DNA sequence: CGCTAGTCGAC
DNA sequence: CGACTAGCG
């Protein structure tokens, strides 16, 4: 999650509409709907009991998509990604203990309070996402369950020539290197547009318009892999990148005090941590649908080692992530929840 | 000015 | 798993 980084670049943002996407094919980022409609039923969610209105939720964005002439792919969340687990930890803290305080404001009478933390205490099952699933594929709509994060999923998706669009409402897509973005979708196709080629328009952005340097940039100011320093954000970082002409980006970080003209300390634990969610948002595991293999989201360059890229995923057989992206085995317990074949009539 | 971190919407 | 903004370098 790009800390403000829609209002750093909207200059490149372009007010649209999925009719101009008609006749192509697009993919959603489903854990948004699913979210939002979660929101819609929370206390039902907090308490365990049987709710279905996400569902609908979802199948109304999609019934659009495809009242629209869009092809809709739904892509889901899978394996919890190593380098993300503190945040993730944290996340598993915080809704266990939004969900306790909601348990004891439900006993003070505050009924309001009560829901308002039940909202911030929202977990978003596999589960509810096989439900999102079936439903979908009752409407003959494809879906596909990445390895592990839905982002980089999607950058490939988008990146291979799957899908034209992606809509989400994680600006992180733009940094794994996608060439269009939709966000801010309602229910009806109104939703704002963020094309990398127009990201040219950013002058605030300068020589970072290419998506290494815009990676570098989206990494500077602080991911979900690693936080930055205490002090860089975007602009500061976007500075750096503008003022730096040594590709090497090891050198420019090592001398980042030296581009800012302040007195930055450098711990190795960031360059290594630099390294690292680098690596990640560029060799990310992903599931290919039309050769059924688990693959990074780029190819492998020269100057890096598969072996040490466990935290960005680790591999199993490919039988096994195919029953995993179809959906039918489990993401926890890896147990046979489902048997759907698309053999028997996306992936083709 | 730019950035940290707290805060409240979403439905 | 955002947007807005007060407090601060
Ligand atoms: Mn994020
Ligand atoms: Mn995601
Ligand atoms: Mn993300
Ligand atoms: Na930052």
């Amino acid at each position: 999650g790009i800390q403000g980084l829609l209002q750093f670049i909207k200059e490149a943002s372009e007010p649209i509409h999925v009719r101009k996407y008609k006749g192509q094919v697009v993919a959603v980022d489903t854990y948004c709907w699913l979210h939002k409609g979660a929101i819609a039923c929370a206390e039902k969610l907090a308490k365990g009991e049987p709710t279905d209105r996400y569902v609908g939720f979802c199948m109304k964005f999609v019934n659009m998509l495809l009242s629209h002439g869009i092809k809709p792919i739904l892509v889901f969340d899978g394996c919890t990604l190593p380098s993300k687990k503190e945040v993730e930890r944290s996340r598993r803290e915080r809704r266990q203990a939004n969900l306790l305080k909601g348990k004891q404001l439900l006993r003070e009478g505050k009924v309001s309070e009560a829901r308002e933390c039940f909202t911030r205490s929202i977990n978003i099952t596999h589960a509810m996402a096989h439900k999102v699933i079936k439903a979908a594929r009752s409407q003959g709509v494809d879906c596909l369950v990445a390895p592990y994060e839905a982002d980089a999923q999607l950058a490939y998706l988008n990146k291979a020539g799957i899908v034209q669009a992606i809509i989400t409402e994680d600006s992180d897509l733009l940094a794994f290197g996608c060439k269009k973005v939709i966000l801010k979708m309602d229910q009806f196709g109104n939703g704002l547009e963020i094309d990398q080629a127009r990201l040219g328009m950013c002058r605030q952005l300068g020589d970072v318009f290419t998506e290494e340097k815009f990676r570098y940039m989206c990494i500077l100011s602080g991911c979900d892999y690693l936080s930055s320093l205490r002090g860089i954000g975007l602009a500061k970082a976007c500075k750096v990148l503008r003022l730096a002409n040594n590709p090497d980006i090891v050198k420019v970080i090592k001398k980042i005090g030296h581009y800012l003209k302040m007195n930055i300390t450098v711990p190795e634990d960031y360059i290594n941590g630099f390294i690292r969610a680098n690596n990640t948002f560029l060799y990310q595991l992903v599931f290919d649908p039309i050769k059924r293999k688990l693959i990074p989201l780029n190819a492998y360059e020269d100057d890096v080692d598969p072996e040490t890229l466990s935290y960005a995923g680790q591999y199993v057989d490919d039988s096994i992530a195919l029953q995993i992206a179809l959906g039918n085995k489990d993401i926890n317990t890896f147990e046979q929840i489902d048997d759907y074949n698309p053999d028997t009539a996306l992936y083709f």
